[PDB]
């Protein structure tokens, strides 16, 4: 089963991480590495986010922004291990997470967590999400989300940076997106198509919707469900 393959420690997962200012984009880039990420302003690839003033006008915000830099320190950590992705905040910057579509909704519901500093903290877990992709390639289910959004805030805990998410990251495993792209595009037809895992050392493979639906049932046996 070459799906096995996303869970073997070692194969390195692709991410992309998308920032946005003011709701605005301004920075983006695409990370491999062992030790995972970190987003600043230790092990993981640093992903340095970029000085305000290189695309915002408005003093107030860009203020804003300097100060969310100035608590990052150490950094937002992400990185796998096993079929759990994990967070922790090694910075002083308050920093909340929820798993979403490519773009987050303005919802008036809270982040499905804040991530914690003194220990590591589960973000998402491939299992369900397999899982539901299954049901989702029979068409008797919605598309899984696979799209981290990080909401970070200052360190003084009252400008609650949930409510006008100034400083938002998207980190969306790429594998993930192409795993979901694979199902769609594969109930269009009966043949073959290639899907690209998007992890280290890895040949892009080209399947029919049976075949691959094959290997997401074995591959739930590869992964721990309470």
């Amino acid at each position: 089963n070459p799906l096995k393959r996303l869970l073997v420690p070692g194969e390195e997962w692709e991410f992309e991480v998308t920032a946005f200012y003011r709701g605005r984009q301004v920075f983006q880039q695409t990370i491999s590495c062992p030790e995972g990420l970190r987003l600043v302003g230790l092990p993981g690839w640093p992903v340095t986010l970029p000085d305000p003033g290189m695309s915002l006008t408005d003093r107030g915000v860009m203020s804003y922004v300097r100060h969310v830099l100035s608590c990052l320190g150490g950094g937002l950590a992400l990185w796998r291990a096993g079929q759990w992705l994990w967070a922790q905040r090694l910075g002083h910057c308050h920093t909340y997470w929820a798993v979403s579509e490519e773009l987050l909704p303005n919802s008036g519901h809270g982040p499905d967590g804040e991530v914690p500093k003194d220990k590591e903290g589960g973000v998402f877990d491939l299992g369900p999400f397999i899982v539901d992709l299954i049901t989702f390639t029979e068409g008797s289910g919605r598309s899984p989300r696979y799209a981290l959004w990080f909401c970070v805030g200052e360190s003084w805990p009252q400008d609650q940076p949930w409510t006008k998410r100034l400083v938002m990251v998207k980190v969306v495993p790429t594998c993930l997106r192409a795993l979901v792209e694979m199902a769609r595009v594969g109930g269009a037809s009966s043949l073959e198509n290639t899907v690209d895992l998007h992890i280290s050392n890895s040949h892009p493979l080209s399947l029919t919707s049976d075949q691959y639906k094959a290997y997401l049932q074995d591959l739930v046996e590869g992964m721990d469900f309470q």
